């Protein structure tokens, strides 16, 4: 009997998780998303054909695998329908393969309105949906099973948020009836996918099946443990799997940290190893880190072992998959940040508390030879350049965590699984 | 090397957890609260002397034990200071023994204002504090380390909530300066208690020390998995331990479910085994279930094995501690609810989805002999009445989970630890 595997990003997002979940599902019976919303941006490339997923889990392209959107995921019905319809217009029989938790909150248009108004005052609507959830004033998939009381609950919530939208934000009121109409048009599609996820997952273990759990975003964006206030609206660590799916918490068997070979952040927040130079532009170009829209070009920098150590700790990582190793190809030297020099001159090897702050940190690096022979194109471990093998080894040494999977390109086949994480 | 132990309520609260955490700490090095606020109501009786704790963890009366308020706990500074000062006026050197996470949100008076206004429209301020947390608009202990920027952040948040309080709720504006003044008077006391909790807990495992985690409230009040919408503002299951403390999620070693020998709920929500008869009043009297204020007299009912099975599943319980067994003393017969008869006549042994609803359930009982010889006064397992031993056995059989600890009164010594949960 093997181990459930939780796959999550160890850094500040964009670690290249989608590819890894898809490659590893081939084995699994269930793939379960357990937190966040429709902003995963998880990219699969199979025989050169690209798929992008934001909401639907990254096992959806695999036969005989059941994908589940667990309760920890906030669900925009319009977004789910769009992804469903587009996968379906391709070969992918989504409705055969996809189940939903009744406990998923609904993201509706007033959440998008609130989110935008808030941002102006300085995957849309995710935060406001989580907020309504905490207040127990929101809606869930479970509310769709009685359309009459759904309408009554919806009217109350729309009225509530319209007060703020109109009087505080000076924005247009959201039209209750339009919101209702659009939900009613698709309600039966969503309710047909509902199952008792807790019971399914319990039974799965007893049946000898293993579960893959898919996280989005990145460990150091975790609402509690990340770089506060530059964090997201939910927990992103492996500790969310139980509460976000109904899995019993003793059954978090193996935690696979996806660690990109270099660092990125999108938007503001502390970033000790940030490179605002030609090396940084090289990483951005070679790693295709420009994003999709204004202001979402990723900041780039060297791999930060101090920060990664924090992710090892809060996730209890079992092993790593290192991604995008090929991006470093050709660099004369590569660097690992192994310590932080604080403004007072102290040298530390642990991330600072928000109490102290990240301001003014100087990274302390180990510099190592790069490789001119490529890792791109490599599918046999013994054919990796020795300097790349050494880089990998050094990260293992510094973290105490093995690199069990190495990725050298975007395709499912540009990968070496040294130890399959499902093993007993 | 033994097992970290998570102690939590398996039902709808008031399971009698405080006593169990205190009895079991005697062994532990750390005791960690990981969710909720200052409404735990955890009651300790040691050599006949009562202590009530709402916020401070239930290990605080034990020497050589370090108590920690982890990040998942929302913290009202006034409440912490009051509990501290009162324990300290007794023998208890709180400040020697108590650490705080910098990531604890602060509950401030505007949260109390919002909470009350909301309730009118139909442990104060807990929900609104969790809501501000999700929005990343709130304050944390970490914000107290710069008093100048604390003031700026506080002004913004007070202004924001005052708009709603004044214009929507028609209540008085909260006085920013008074809120500030009261926080500044005690800030240094709180910041002095801050430690890197994640690092401490990681090191503790490696050091060979074990950790006790204390939950509040009850499993079926869990925001996701409980009886929605009759649930609390946070997760209450064992799956919150990792995110609420920084413990690595693979290190949830043993989960001890506190299960009261009969059922209670406070306030509204589904309750299949509810007894609105003389048996119910007997349980209320003998179990001291009247609460402390208007509207908090507990509804009482028989032990509900269908519901407890749900708690076994979502918590992955390792074992039970059965509490308040003595309350049943003298009943001619006792009952266990082993199934639910739905309004359509189907008989099921799993809790219904919110999608289906709990309306109209008829409990299906096993009826068993009670005991006239008391369990009260019993401290040797072989001296329990056989009918009580049989009741215990039957709950084990129905749930598949052993009853490892039996409690027969409120005192620390009115207990039989059959298997200590810390064992490897």
């Amino acid at each position: 009997m093997g181990k459930n595997v939780v796959v999550l990003g160890t850094q500040w997002g964009d670690e290249g998780k989608g590819k890894v979940v898809d490659l590893l599902t081939e084995r699994a019976k269930y793939v379960v998303r357990y937190q966040g919303g429709h902003n995963a941006g998880h990219t699969l490339v199979i025989n050169g054909e690209k798929t992008v997923l934001h909401l639907i889990p990254s096992g959806i392209l695999r036969e005989n695998v059941i994908s589940i959107i667990g309760n920890g995921v906030v669900l925009a019905p319009d977004a789910l329908m769009k992804e469903m319809t587009e996968l379906e217009a391709r070969g992918v029989p989504v409705r055969e393969r996809l189940l939903l938790s009744e406990a998923c909150p609904l993201i509706l248009p007033y959440h998008v309105a609130l989110d935008n108004a808030r941002e102006k005052a300085r995957g849309r609507g995710i935060g406001p949906a989580y907020e309504d959830k905490v207040a127990r004033r929101g809606l869930r998939v479970s509310d769709l099973f009685n359309k009459e009381t759904f309408a009554i609950k919806l009217k109350e919530i729309v009225e509530y948020h319209n007060f703020q939208l109109v009087h505080y934000y000076k924005e247009a009121a959201v039209d209750y009836q339009k919101v209702l109409d659009d939900v009613l048009a698709i309600a039966d599609i969503l309710t047909a996918m509902v199952v008792d996820v807790s019971e399914l997952l319990d039974n799965a273990r007893k049946q000898g099946e293993l579960i893959m759990f898919e996280g989005a975003q990145g460990t150091l964006l975790d609402i509690d443990h990340g770089t506060y206030p530059y964090v997201t609206s939910s927990n992103t660590t492996a500790g969310g799997v139980a509460t976000g799916s109904g899995l019993g918490p003793r059954y978090v068997d193996y935690v696979l940290g996806i660690v990109k070979a270099y660092s990125t952040r999108v938007g503001a927040g502390p970033f000790p190893t940030e490179l605002n130079d030609e090396t940084g532009e090289f990483l951005r170009k070679q790693g295709n880190e420009y994003g999709a829209t204004t202001g979402r070009s990723r900041r780039t920098g060297w791999l930060d072992i101090v920060a990664v150590r924090r992710a090892v700790q809060i996730n209890s990582l079992s092993g790593f998959c290192m991604t995008k190793l090929d991006v470093l190809d050709g660099l004369k030297e590569v660097k690992l940040c192994v310590g932080y020099r604080m403004p007072d001159g102290r040298e530390v090897d642990t991330t600072p508390l928000a109490a102290e702050g990240w301001e003014g940190i100087e990274p302390i690096y180990e510099t190592m030879p790069g490789w001119s022979e490529t890792t791109f194109g490599v599918k046999e471990h013994s054919k990796l350049p020795q300097a790349a093998l050494n880089y990998i080894q050094r990260v293992e040494e510094l973290t105490g965590v093995p690199i069990d999977i190495i990725s050298t390109g975007p395709d499912r086949d540009e990968t070496m699984i040294l130890r399959d994480p499902f093993d007993a």
